């Protein structure tokens, strides 16, 4: 029982890995170990969608990319570079790294980032964006874990997309899909399904974020 | 028009101004000027509760206080000193000031804080908290305005609590009352009723936050 904070994370971006995407939106949801522990273990078929913990730290930010979003990404996320820039959104810069550091500094250590498909998308992309910056990465010292690999172990004890798992467990469609905060809240609910077994798995399988290879560059 | 960013603000605290309260929770919701203007003018009787603008910066944080919450405060907020401490929440410190500054810096200037009963509670309390800190105030250079004074001028052109105003306009009770994020989203919904007239009033009555006198000390 070492991981004191789980930070549920989701990124929106301009496109898929092959297009060399840039982050357009981020959401961080810091939840203390004890808040997940004291969430009710799901009963019934289907169980009701769990209530999020009262004590929560939330950060959600819109970020203007250097390159335009793909038509498909704009459609699902509701975001475009044009609209982000005309509403005065700033680039993924050093000030944002300072912002994230101060947010992470407020959380009891050790910390672990939780992201759906994080190992193939969210973590390597974030590593790439932070690599561009002159100031050292604020995610050095923090851990990370993929919730797909987490739920795959919890279920086995066909689609593993965020929506599919949410509808399987709760017989309800997720709200605000493909938005950073919406997907984080959807991720939280799925992780609140068996939160004690989830936390034990995180402890055993969480790896340092500094071990994550960048998506590109 | 000049206020490019409206930051909707709400604080939760240990009690009333007579008890010399300390902040237990804060929420900042940054909305660009155009995002408010491009909301549909609430049509219908009653009109539906509008969705928040897509492009939004949000920061919600729980803060451990130096003194215990009053019985009545813990009941409505659902927060307590012990629960904030046991979940590893940090005090209103210099790192929080850096966080606030980095968050505000991401917003196009000038900025204006919007809070319900802000002139008599939110702004003076936040001024007291920032006055304890060694680092310069992050809210220096930002403007502030009370949404009660805003609505009273727009409506007139009996209960003025956040819940009473929301119920009159939308015929529904607000959700997540007396929580920092819940009250900000409720405030944002009310301010989306007549956004163009709201922004016009903000540019007319926005005063520098540096002119706000501290609640105590
Ligand atoms: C699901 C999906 C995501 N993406 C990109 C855009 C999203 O901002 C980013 C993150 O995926 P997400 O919206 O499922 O969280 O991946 C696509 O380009 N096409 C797709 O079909
Ligand atoms: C409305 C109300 C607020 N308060 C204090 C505690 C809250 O954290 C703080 C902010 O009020 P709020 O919850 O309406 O936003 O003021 C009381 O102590 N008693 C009350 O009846
Ligand atoms: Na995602
Ligand atoms: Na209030
Ligand atoms: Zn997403
Ligand atoms: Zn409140």
């Amino acid at each position: 029982g070492h991981m004191q904070t789980l930070i549920f994370l989701d990124l929106e971006a301009t496109g898929l890995p092959s297009s060399r995407p840039e982050v357009t939106e981020l959401c961080l949801l810091a939840v203390h170990r004890r808040a997940l522990e004291n969430t009710s273990i799901s009963q019934g078929h289907p169980p009701p969608v769990p209530r999020p913990p009262r004590v929560v730290d939330k950060l959600s930010l819109c970020i203007a990319p250097g390159k335009a979003c793909s038509p498909g990404a704009s459609e699902i996320t509701g975001l475009s570079k044009a609209e982000l820039e005309v509403q005065g959104r700033q680039r993924f810069d050093d000030n944002l790294a300072i912002l994230l550091r101060a947010f992470l500094q407020r959380q009891p250590q050790p910390c672990c980032l939780v992201a759906h498909n994080g190992d193939r998308y969210d973590f390597p992309l974030l590593q790439t964006e932070l690599a561009r910056l002159s100031t050292p990465s604020p995610l050095d010292g923090t851990f990370c874990v993929d919730s797909i690999a987490a739920l795959k172990a919890l279920e086995q004890a066909k689609s593993y997309s965020l929506g599919s798992i949410y509808t399987r467990l709760y017989w309800q469609a997720p709200t605000d899909s493909h938005t950073a905060e919406g997907d984080v809240l959807t991720l939280l609910s799925i992780c609140q399904w068996k939160p004690q077994a989830l936390l034990q798995w995180v402890d055993e399988h969480a790896r340092p974020f500094s071990t994550v290879k960048p998506m590109y560059g």
